C-alpha cells in the first residue's frame, strides 16, 4: 500500500456534518462511505440524506436516534432500491415518519463488505476502496474535547465500540503512524471535524474490529 493516502485530495468526501443532539452517527458514517462509492462509480459528489436513514431504516435493525449499525444501513439502501439526496431529505436531528421518496434517489447499494478485523486489512482496504465506515471506542473525555495531533487514550477499548466514523486516509507525523478520521460534530470539534487517530498500536479504540464498506 502507499505510505499514505487521503481521499479528501480526490474528491470522494463531502465537507463536516453535524448529528446534533440525535444518537445518528451510524447514519452518517454509512452516508460518508456511500458517498465515496458513488463517487468512485460516477464521478460525481453528492451529499446523501442522513434522515432518510434515521426514519426509515428500522426494518434492517436501525434504532434512528437512539443508535444503529453502518451494515444495517447499506442494507436498507439494497432493500430499498435507493437513497435520498441531502437536499432532497434534509437532516432534522430528529427521528420521524419514513418520507422516502424514490424521484430523488441518487445512490444505490448491491451490500457490503465487511474488512478483516486487522489494522493491516484495514489499511489494504482503505488503500484500494475509498473511504471505510467504522466503529471506535469514543466513550471517553480526552475524545469529546479533542483538538489536533495524534489521538492516543491508554484505557480505549479494542472491542467495546460506540462511535461510528469514517477513514478517509491514514499516514504518519517514535509512535508517529494515524488514521485520518471524518467525524460528525462539526468543523468546530478537533481538525476541521477531523481527528488522526493512532495507527499500528494495538488496534488502538477498535478502529479495525467493525469496518466496512458498501458495494455499488
Ligand atoms: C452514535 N451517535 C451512537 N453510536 C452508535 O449508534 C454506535 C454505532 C455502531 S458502532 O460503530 O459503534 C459498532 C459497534 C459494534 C459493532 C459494529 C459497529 Cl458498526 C453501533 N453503535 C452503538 O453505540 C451500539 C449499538 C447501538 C444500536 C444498535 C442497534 F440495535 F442496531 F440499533 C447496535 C449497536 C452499542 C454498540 C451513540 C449513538
Amino acid at each position: 500500500a502507499p505510505r499514505s493516502v487521503d481521499w479528501r485530495e480526490k474528491g470522494y468526501v463531502t465537507p463536516v456534518k453535524n448529528q446534533g443532539q440525535c444518537g445518528s452517527c451510524w447514519a452518517f458514517s454509512a452516508t460518508g462511505a456511500l458517498e465515496g462509492q458513488m463517487f468512485r462509480k460516477t464521478g460525481r459528489l453528492i451529499s446523501l440524506s442522513e434522515q432518510n436513514l434515521v426514519d426509515c431504516s428500522g426494518p434492517q435493525g436501525n434504532e434512528g436516534c437512539n443508535g444503529g449499525l453502518m451494515d444495517y444501513a447499506f442494507q436498507y439502501v439494497q432493500d430499498n432500491g435507493g437513497l435520498d439526496s441531502e437536499e432532497s431529505y434534509p437532516y432534522e436531528a430528529t427521528e420521524e415518519s419514513c418520507k422516502y421518496n424514490p424521484k430523488y434517489s441518487v445512490a444505490n447499494d448491491t451490500g457490503f463488505v465487511d474488512i478483516p478485523k486487522q489494522e493491516k486489512a484495514l489499511m489494504k482496504a482503505v488503500a484500494t476502496v475509498g473511504p471505510i465506515s467504522v466503529a471506535i471506542d469514543a466513550g471517553h473525555e480526552s475524545f469529546l474535547f479533542y483538538k489536533e495531533g495524534i489521538y492516543f487514550e491508554p484505557d480505549c477499548s479494542s472491542e467495546d465500540m460506540d462511535h461510528g466514523v469514517l477513514v478517509v486516509g491514514y499516514g504518519f507525523e517514535d509512535n508517529n503512524k494515524y488514521w485520518l478520521v471524518k467525524n460528525s460534530w462539526g468543523e468546530e470539534w478537533g481538525m476541521g471535524g477531523y481527528v488522526k487517530m493512532a495507527k499500528d498500536r494495538r488496534n488502538h479504540c477498535g478502529i479495525a474490529s467493525a469496518a466496512s464498506y458498501p458495494t455499488v
